[PDB]
């Protein structure tokens, strides 16, 4: 109606060259300047600073013939200023509302700078804890990983589908990478995937689905070849799949130089393969200059019709529509908004707070009978390891627009925070990992930690001399934060040698430990979990990390997150996850080992901590689950509700989760799967009742024709703390 | 052709219908299965060993009866009877196909002469994933060298001449298992989990089936393994559409142990309706399961499967047997005096012992301290000192899948060793350790009567007294690795190297300062990187059978010259799996000496290469190759020409591999692809020449609407000594 006919005008008025322009997304990097006047740029990305967008914008409006606004990018993936936790450990918090904020807050701060477009959120499903993007993601299931789609964009566009984008504080999401990019092949990262259709449907492509249909502006296509196919050049992914059968309306962007690697993957040479993507569903092209390059001459030669390139271009046209941007070409460009909206204490406060919500405790035995967590504020605690006084590996990967040396390390935070209360002392401990060349790469991006010449026995000795003067050990031990995200895959998941050196010598003062554990992967951890008192996994905790480590190790916040990511006990059991087949020969119960089973010879089936695992300072109680009726066909649904009771002695919140087991099917189901959850508070004594409403639609699988049914027969309704936990009721449909 | 149809139309007319069920009923031998065969209920019998034992039960089915439809006897033979060669991965390492197929040959001449009429082998299944213990019992990763061995196998067992085969009583009906993919288990453990593309499937996995059944394979194996969501065994896209309709399979298909009643742990019913899908699928004899003569006819009456699909169930075993010749001469296996003629004879056992020899992989042979001379071949003269595990055990010498095997009348390293060696090389012994320190685990290791003995005895001691021997020795042979039975079926490792005591007692005798050869025992490939760097001498024997002990004084003393070569790649460390050489490009690959290189397709910890290619292979001579010879630039065929000069001292064959990418394709193609081999023997000093013939057949692969098709465009016709090291010339199609 009113924007179709503006399109319409405005198109009326282009060449075939500006439309081609419209597709056209390069880096910033006098030089840009010369393009956009020429009508070739149809949006920037990795510019920074929101003076700078104005003028760049100011160029589009008063310098191009035709005056059309600009779009600018950037990877806003877990904070600008403010940095929240990495995006893995914010699904440990299972608090959709929580992630919601998190994600208004970024958008917030990014507008305030000039950014209207985010490359985010990351919703691959991964199994492979040796690929390091797995912290930009939701975990392993794919129920979790839509709801939290679903808050990333919500929380960045708004709630309300009709009326996202409106208001100068929300920006265009982007969800990537459409798809299947979490099952590069042997944990390396842009390595071939394959995998059926019915695996792709019934295990991996909802989140992307979510995300459409919580309104998502743009998807993102992948690195990833699928069936052979670069996803950069799949029409069945890219339209039948993102059009046809889920009714996206936006416009599909490639990834960094996605076009020009396809040659690289070996389907042809540029002309060929841009005239694939742009026929395939994509609309934009990131840096390649592939469809700027070669569409003129594919029109030409009758590869691509006029057609194909006007719906790229409109779907181009209408994003800049819905974001308010031909109505004000300088919506998000207010120079005022940066000192009013960027790294406020309102913003902090709640990262800090879902910070010590997304901590995950696995482990809080005795080190006196008392649990050794949380922490007397008295005395004198070291914090010794290499990630005890870092700042720049607080943030975790992927936060570009961080100020890295300006957020608290893990010593300088507590020190503060516990000025008058505890005395906090430090020693290095070890370096990163033994061997140097890889300490540096695992470093970059500006998380050195200036690494000495002290042998490893020098700063052994010192920690060891520091870790006397004091009551507990606070062993800071893990990953550099550039461990993992893009291109820091591991062959290895456990903690690096010199490091494991340090906590051992730790462990033999008989003072009490806890390991405060900085990752952004599933580590391998079986001696961890047999030797060390208490464990804390802190992921990356964000600007405010610190603050919210200090928050949970004394107690003032009683940790409450669960893993979103099986914990494996070596790399040979990948993939290990919770949502298996059961084969035609399970290991029964308790049986490892047995022959003719299947089973491993040399360690059990089980992980070392199964999805959904978190523990608390306190515990909870489960009663038996209460059905509202055995059968669907009575009312058309069912309700499946317990009672939890908070038994121990601290107020704190459970995380209980839905489990659902599809007993016979037409083609082989999973042992269990998420279906539901709700993270609820309780005072230490009180209980509550948590029911779940359990529909027919909440039943469905894509079957072997990739039907989407729901088949007559039994179910399990399970209820729990994890995966492992559960009460167990039986319903049929 | 039309004499055996008219017999059994003469036949099956007069079959009540529970006796045409019968014979589709294949149970264990244990009136064992008397009363059974009695009342026509049992189509045929596996693990019956004996040919007295077998003719009674045959004359049981004969003449006690109603209608005297004779058995046919089935038994995993699949590397030997009791004449044991390599196991099939050690075997597909000769590359020789005629010495591979001479072994099926005796197999079957020794398993018929004892009254089997029907082994199930080759087993074809690919696999890129060492965790798993059947790897052992195939032919390596590439589909191309597993199809000919497919090819040379089941005419070893039958007869070469497909028009005329199985009339020989020394010929048998083979088997092709296990159909299909049973070596994608996910996780590498056995049973798991398989999923892949169709893609996938046909370039990179199902050929060697088709090549088994295109070879005249009487009969075909579903697999354990779910494909699509649908087991196996329940799979009629598999079975009927792919099996008879694309590829034309004329023979019959059997169930795995149990399969079909494991269907019902799979989770796709009860016993009656995963009976009838089977029967439905393809699916004509049921393996001890009881599920078709459980409720095949409840079914038909039910209206469930049709008359017609039983009859053609029925026709297809009754061919088989009228194929073997057996309602002809229900006793053509039955001859008491045949045992003591043909098998366990002086010939076979030379055959063996050859084919083991030529089957040893040298990985490294690298001169130490002042040695004018490589290590290997061992000089005939002093003492060498035979130590380790598996230095003095009979019984882990045949390898796993020797079911019919003399454990004990084998000679062990030391004995054939000392015997064979009589008179010039004193040779003596020391266990040095147990098979691994984890007692329990040993146990599982070396069940099946595979026990070491292991004592009371410290590791410290026993160490002590190796070193004692070793201090005597001139040179000392580490016979380390895998027991037997830790591959094989239900034999997964999630950690693949050298077991904990057998690393300590190879690093203590390396510390003797004697040279040291590694005669590494194991059924898959192996995490070799820190025995690469420290021994200098390693000869891979896998299990050579038999006679292991005297072909590996065959290559370590000299007489026989190593020339076997890896067929299946051998990865730096799991972290990597899966690693194969004919793997797609990706958009970001590593060049050649770029590691490490942030955002490319490498890992942070390992660079991206294997610790062993496939193809790759030493010799205690050198092997140089002149460049290629192409008859044409472009494509009749053209033929591409080598010359190989042995250009060292000593005699000795060098397999020759041709290798063809495919530059640009409609969809990514691999790196490289085998497509050819020649196993050539020169004389120190000769030179011969060496050509194939390319031919669109050649360049076929299935595109992305899975058509068979050669695309026009440009390929690499490469020719060497493995897959790394290549002449490359270019081939225009
Ligand atoms: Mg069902
Ligand atoms: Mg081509």
């Amino acid at each position: 109606q009113d924007m179709d006919r503006f399109i319409d005008a405005l198109m009326k008025k282009m060449t075939v060259e500006e439309k081609i322009g419209q597709l056209n997304l390069p880096v910033s990097g006098s030089d840009v300047a010369k393009k956009i006047e020429q009508g070739l740029v149809g949006g920037l990305l990795n510019l920074k600073g929101v003076e700078k967008i104005r003028d760049v914008q100011k160029l589009a409006i008063e310098k191009s013939r035709l005056g059309i606004p600009l779009i600018f990018g950037m990877d806003v993936v877990h904070g600008y200023e403010t940095i929240f936790p990495i995006p893995l450990g914010l699904s440990c918090s299972w608090d959709m509302e929580a992630i919601r904020k998190s994600a208004r807050v970024a958008a917030i701060e990014a507008s305030a700078d000039g950014i209207s477009w985010t490359f985010s959120p990351m919703v691959d499903i991964s199994r492979d804890p040796r690929w390091g993007r797995v912290s930009e993601g939701n975990g392993e299931d794919p129920f979790l990983g839509g709801a939290i789609a679903k808050a990333m964009v919500s929380g960045y566009q708004g709630i309300d589908l009709n009326n996202q984008l409106k208001r100068n504080d929300e920006i265009m999401a982007c969800v990537k990478h459409f798809a299947l990019y979490g099952a590069g092949e042997a944990g390396r990262d842009y390595n071939t995937v394959d995998m059926s259709r019915n695996r792709m449907f019934n295990e991996y492509m909802y989140p992307y689905q979510a995300a459409v249909d919580a309104g998502v502006g743009s998807v993102m296509a992948s690195f990833n070849e699928i069936d052979g196919i670069p996803a950069t050049a799949n029409k069945w992914l890219m339209t039948d799949v993102l059009r046809k059968q889920w009714g996206f309306d936006g416009f599909v962007v490639t990834d960094f130089t996605g076009i020009s690697e396809m040659i690289a993957h070996g389907i042809g040479d540029l002309q060929t393969v841009s005239a694939r993507a742009l026929n395939a569903g994509v609309d934009m092209d990131m840096v390649s200059e592939g469809f700027t390059g070669t569409i003129k001459k594919s029109i030409d030669e009758g590869k691509i019709s006029m057609e194909t390139l006007d719906k790229a271009c409109r779907r181009i046209l209408e994003a800049k529509y819905k974001l308010g941007l031909f109505d004000n070409p300088y919506k998000y460009c207010d120079l005022k908004r940066p000192k009013r909206d960027i790294f406020t204490k309102e913003h902090r406060d709640a990262a800090r707070k879902i910070a010590g919500e997304s901590f995950v405790l696995l482990k809080n035995d005795k080190s006196s009978a008392n649990p050794t967590l949380p922490l007397k504020k008295e005395g004198t605690v070291a914090v010794i390891g290499p990630l005890a006084n870092t700042r720049s590996n607080m943030p975790g990967t992927w936060s570009v627009a961080a100020r890295l040396n300006d957020y608290p390390s893990v010593y300088e935070g507590l020190k503060e925070m516990m000025k008058g209360k505890v005395n906090i002392t430090y020693a290095k401990g070890s370096n990163l990992i033994s061997d140097a060349a890889y300490e540096e790469r695992a470093t970059m991006f500006g998380r050195s930690l200036n690494r000495d010449n002290r042998t490893d026995k020098e700063m052994l000795d010192e920690a060891l001399k520091v870790a006397a003067n004091a009551d507990v050990i606070i062993a800071a031990l893990g990953e550099s934060s550039e461990m993992s995200g893009e291109s820091s895959s591991r062959t290895n998941l456990a903690l690096p040698d010199v490091q494991r050196t340090l906590l051992e010598a730790l462990l033999k003062t008989g003072k009490p430990v806890v390991l405060t554990l900085f990752t952004g992967r599933p580590l391998t951890l079986t001696w961890e979990q047999e030797h060390v008192p208490a464990i804390l996994n802190v992921w990356f905790g964000g600007s405010e990390a610190a603050y919210a480590i200090g928050d949970v190790l004394f107690g003032d916040v009683n940790p409450s997150g669960k893993l979103t990511m099986t914990f494996p006990k070596n790399v040979g059991q990948i993939p290990l996850f919770y949502n298996h087949k059961n084969t035609g020969r399970p290991l029964l119960e308790g049986k490892w080992f047995e022959k003719f089973r299947s089973n491993y010879l040399d360690v059990d089936n089980d992980p070392l901590y199964p999805f959904g695992y978190g523990l608390s300072y306190t515990n909870f109680q489960y009663s038996d689950i209460t059905l509202s009726a055995p059968t669907m066909g009575q009312d058309g649904s069912v309700t499946a509700m317990v009672t939890v009771t908070n038994t121990g002695k601290y107020d704190g919140a459970e995380v209980v989760q839905l489990y659902i087991r599809d007993l016979v099917g037409s083609i082989t189901r999973p042992v269990k799967e998420l279906k539901g959850f709700d993270k609820i508070f309780l005072k230490a004594g009180e209980s509550k009742t948590v029911s779940f409403k359990i529909t027919p639609e909440l039943l469905r699988f894509y079957d072997y024709e990739l039907n989407y049914v729901a088949e007559p027969g039994d179910f399990d309704i399970m209820i729990g703390g994890n995966s492992q936990s559960v009460k167990t009721t039986h319903l049929s449909l």
